[PDB]
């Protein structure tokens, strides 16, 4: 029987007062009638709530580690000073606390992602439950919410999509084999299996966050056999300039796509499938199958008469005049993935001085750099950088679609593809920054497909 979609609780992070976030084990009912032991972040008496922030506020956090092993939280998408970013060098032992130095939220409104980042164990800790959404608000978001009467949990809905495998008793199975990362046989949305959500004939906002270890989704909305239109309005780095109408989106681990859906396109009593088509991005456990993710049930009319806005935000093109190119070649050396022929374990893992570790490349504050990913392997890699968003300039396999527009922080690099992104490495901090660059297939990350880079003060 289909279950109604669970909606996460939320936490309004205090502006400047220190909030405790505890990682701990508990027992949850995920499969109806069975118990599953899972990790959770507990904040403000909620498990894995959506963290709400306002641009400009002070972000003041403590991580309390009861996860059973070294851990640290990373705020995926934040422009943060690197000692507050959740770099693995700062992971604290089990039972200890990490006090994040305060910083100001300077990111654009949109959907962000908090999750653990320990050396070699990130795939395990996300998989077993440590993952949640962040929503940052600013004036463009205020204006959009009023334009459309969007309300969190009512018409503004997180879709945290994840694949897991359960045994008979309900215990999770985490058995990565091969080099495609971990692939699960059960699709969950907000830890809800086989979900449905009742909707009215009006516009909803869905915040799709791929919280899976390795599996990408090619998502469409099926009204019978026909694809329904919908609109991309935001990506990892916030709102696009104006809405982009699509009939599918490709979403890899680490990517976030904000969409609007107008169920006035459907009729009362329609069942609309959020459906996964083959991603076509691929020793391994991967598949390329199609399957339903969840369904929307149109139960009721609404007096709703708002329109999709003509404009959302300003997105300023990066000026790449004179930018230097930094080639980043993805390869493999004896069944391990490499970045410019190296792994994390080739001199990055145990620096003598964590403030001055090995870096693959180094930039000055304000440099505009073009990173050119060259995937010389047979599997895709969703390449993510900490510290900055970026703009995708070009793909060798084709033109840019809606989910690569705007400000991004994770870019799919398909097998044998070359992708150029432009990074404006301007930051407001007064010390040099050590930021990660790595694959967001979490088993690749754990195996060392990760480097530091440096941006001076
Ligand atoms: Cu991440
Ligand atoms: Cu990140
Ligand atoms: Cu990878
Ligand atoms: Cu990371």
């Amino acid at each position: 029987s289909k279950q109604s979609l669970n909606i996460p609780g939320y936490s309004l992070f205090s502006d400047g007062q220190r909030v405790s976030i505890t990682a701990k084990w508990t027992t949850l009912e995920v499969i109806p009638g069975k118990s599953t032991d899972m990790l959770v972040y507990e904040i403000d008496n909620e498990y894995n709530p959506v963290i709400f922030l306002r641009k400009g506020q002070t972000f003041s956090a403590d991580f309390v580690n009861n996860s059973g092993e070294d851990s640290i939280i990373h705020w995926h998408g934040f422009r943060a000073p690197w000692k507050s970013d959740g770099h693995p060098y700062y992971a604290v032992k089990d039972g200890e606390t990490y006090s994040y130095p305060d910083f100001t939220i300077i990111d654009r409104s949109g959907t962000y992602f908090y999750h653990p980042h320990p050396h070699g164990r990130t795939g395990y800790q996300v998989y077993y439950g440590l993952a949640g959404m962040i929503i940052i608000e600013d004036e463009d978001e205020d204006n959009l919410k009023q334009a459309l009467d969007l309300e969190y949990g009512v018409t503004d809905i997180p879709l945290i999509i994840q694949d897991k495998t359960f045994d008979s008793s309900g215990q999770l199975v985490y058995n990565p084999m091969g080099h495609m990362g971990f692939w699960g046989d059960t699709i969950l949305v907000n830890l809800t299996p086989n979900p449905y959500m009742d909707v009215e004939r009006k516009i909803y906002r869905f915040r799709i966050l791929n919280g899976s270890n390795a599996r990408p989704y090619r998502l469409a909305l099926l009204r019978g056999n026909q694809r329904m239109r919908f609109w991309v309005i935001g990506v990892e780095g916030g709102l696009l300039d104006t809405p982009k109408e699509v009939n599918e989106i490709l979403v890899a681990p680490g990517e976030r796509i904000d969409i609007l859906v107008d169920f006035r396109d459907a009729s009362v009593n329609d069942v609309i499938k959020l459906y996964n088509f083959p991603h076509n991005l691929i020793m391994g456990m991967a598949d390329n199958s199609e399957f339903e993710v969840m369904e929307f049930r149109v139960t009721k009319d609404s007096a709703y008469d708002k329109s999709i806005p003509q404009r959302l935000s300003e997105v300023t093109p990066i000026n790449t005049d004179g930018a230097q190119v930094q080639r980043i070649t993805l390869g493999m050396r004896r069944m391990v993935f490499t970045i410019n022929g190296e792994t994390w374990e080739d001199g990055y893992a145990n620096p003598q001085d964590i403030n001055n570790p090995k870096v693959l490349f180094e930039q000055n504050n304000g440099d505009v750099v073009i990173l050119e990913y060259v995937n010389n392997t047979g599997t895709y890699h969703p390449m993510h950088i900490h510290g900055f968003q970026f703009q995708v300039l070009e793909r060798s396999l084709g033109p840019l679609g809606a989910t690569d527009l705007g400000w991004k922080d994770t870019v799919i690099v398909a097998p044998m593809e070359t992708v150029r992104i432009a990074v404006d490495m301007s930051h407001p901090y007064n010390e040099h920054q050590i930021y990660l660059l790595h694959c967001h297939i979490l088993e690749h990350h754990d195996e060392g497909m990760m480097v530091n880079y440096r941006v001076n003060a």
